[PDB]
């Protein structure tokens, strides 16, 4: 049996930063408070340290287009001003001289794990990465992202370790709708994401983001959004999605690979998210997803702004990873009735494609 608990982290992640905005949240310190935490808590040295890897342009052509690829590798050598001028033609984007070669060691970082995972030598691993990437599309940075580092991980098993099915769960408090776009056609890989959406008046601000959006051609009933519609959301919120919700669909879709979009943006003190799950409610969440799969489950770092907040968040995860027992939940409760309607809402649009679902 596979044994071990995978971290990649190195310090090229912390080589870029936004020019204009010294305060910007998407910052160096996301990535090396979570390393300092996971440190002081133990939990650093029980991990078996995974090298990261560049990706290559063949795997990042699994998702985005030679063009794409080109103007972001061109990037290295822009100006400052070249730089702003570029990514103010994009939404919610800064740009930086060492963002291309951070961005592909932090899909390399994917790859390295999922290679260990699917060959038994790990039972499961964290990437500790930025820039994120499940805002990331084909022709187009967006969100912080510029490469889909879970969606290049997701069609790089399939090629390269010939596996069938690929859960992707998006915990961020966004919704990432790049991940949505890439495989909206593909039954091979199904989409969850839970995210707040007030009605699209949270950003991104689609319409594609509420659970009407369940996929297309072969690949309808493969696209599942869960959207909140007010703040505040707990513990128990989420609890209830994955239990009546994602888990049922997981076991009857039987994936051989679970991917997290694990941003931390939904944790109690982010100042974006507006929600209040405790760091602990990420140990039960991911307790549950270690029943499919085989425990085949591989986090990547995506949002998350709180430092200490993130940093919880994922300690919390690794706890997990490594096989701790699940802690009390202190905040604990039912659902809120908000909570309720929108999982009604999602599972009334998915029941035509998952007999799990049909418990009434
Ligand atoms: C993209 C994003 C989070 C993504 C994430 O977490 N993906 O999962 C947040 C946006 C709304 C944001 O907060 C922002 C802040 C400042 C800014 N400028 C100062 C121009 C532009 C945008
Ligand atoms: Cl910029
Ligand atoms: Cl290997
Ligand atoms: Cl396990
Ligand atoms: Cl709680
Ligand atoms: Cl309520
Ligand atoms: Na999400
Ligand atoms: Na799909
Ligand atoms: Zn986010």
């Amino acid at each position: 049996k596979a044994t071990g608990t995978g971290l990649v982290y190195v310090d090229a992640f912390t080589r870029f930063h936004c020019l204009w905005d010294a305060s910007h949240p998407e910052c160096p310190a996301r990535v090396s408070t979570v390393m300092e935490m996971l440190e002081t808590e133990g939990l650093l040295g029980r991990c078996v340290q995974v090298e990261a890897r560049a990706v290559t342009e063949d795997e990042l052509l699994l998702v985005h287009t030679k063009e794409y690829v080109e103007l972001m590798k061109s990037t290295q050598n822009m100006t400052e001003e070249e730089l702003k001028t570029l990514a103010e033609k994009y939404d919610s984007v800064y740009l930086h001289p060492g963002f291309f070669s951070s961005a592909c060691l932090s899909v390399g970082s994917v790859l390295q794990l999922v290679d260990k995972v699917m060959t038994s030598q790990l039972r499961n691993g964290f990437s500790i990465n930025r820039p994120p990437g499940h805002h990331a599309q084909a022709d187009k940075m967006n969100g912080f992202c510029m490469f889909n580092n879970l969606a290049i991980a997701a069609r790089y098993a399939q090629k390269r370790h010939r596996v069938q099915r690929v859960l992707i769960v998006d915990w961020d408090v966004h919704h990432g709708q790049g991940i949505q776009y890439i495989f909206e056609e593909d039954p091979s890989v199904l989409y969850f994401s839970v995210h707040r959406y007030e009605d699209g008046s949270f950003w991104p601000h689609l319409k594609e983001s509420d659970s009407s959006s369940v996929g297309s051609g072969a690949g309808q009933g493969y696209n599942i959004n869960l959207p909140w519609n007010k703040v505040g959301m707990e513990s128990g919120d989420y609890i209830t999605a994955f239990q009546q919700l994602l888990l049922p669909v997981a076991y009857e879709f039987q994936p051989q690979l679970v991917l997290v979009a694990a941003g931390f943006d939904a944790v109690i003190g982010d100042p974006k998210g507006g929600m209040q799950v405790s760091p602990e409610c990420f140990s039960i969440l991911t307790h549950m997803l270690k029943g499919v799969a085989q425990g085949r489950l591989v986090l990547a770092l995506e949002g998350g702004y709180n430092l200490q907040s993130t940093a919880e968040g994922v300690c919390a995860s690794m706890r997990s990873l490594l096989g701790d027992p699940c802690p009390h939940l202190p905040s604990s409760g039912a659902p809120c009735e908000s909570a309720l309607k929108s999982i009604s809402k999602t599972i009334s649009d998915l029941y035509p494609f998952w007999k799990s679902l049909q418990t009434f």
